[PDB]
């Protein structure tokens, strides 16, 4: 199952907008509103775990070293894959078992709402 979604989250002042956005180039950065790089395709994989991409980079969102994430062409479940948990605030927390840490934007900036896009799309 895929939801088209937006992930937003803000910072420890609250003063922010961010919605996580995989560019074309792998990074892995926030943006002040919707775009075409923010749309993302989170795929249930089994229960509680998503697997995240890209739209228009069609890269994996995937956490490296210290938790920093990056957008990669292949996935890979270890680094890929995460448990996505409700939150008391209605956010989302994504955490990956291997590296023992939530996604996050940076803990400030990993609570993620997921947004519907702002116009319909089919995957």
């Amino acid at each position: 199952p895929i939801r088209l979604r937006h992930l937003y989250t803000s910072g420890p002042h609250g003063l922010s907008s961010c919605f996580l956005r995989i560019r074309a180039d792998g990074v892995v950065d926030c943006a002040r509103g919707q775009s075409a790089h923010s749309l993302l395709e989170i795929k249930a994989v089994a229960l509680r775990t998503v697997a995240i991409k890209g739209v228009h980079s069609v890269r994996y969102l995937c956490m490296g070293a210290d938790g920093k994430m990056q957008g990669l062409l292949q996935y890979s479940e270890e680094d890929c894959a995460f448990e996505e948990e409700i939150r008391p605030d209605g956010y989302n927390v994504y955490r990956s078992e291997k590296h023992r840490l939530p996604v996050s934007l940076s803990l400030p900036l990993s609570h993620f709402l997921p947004m519907l896009p702002m116009v319909p799309e089919e995957p």
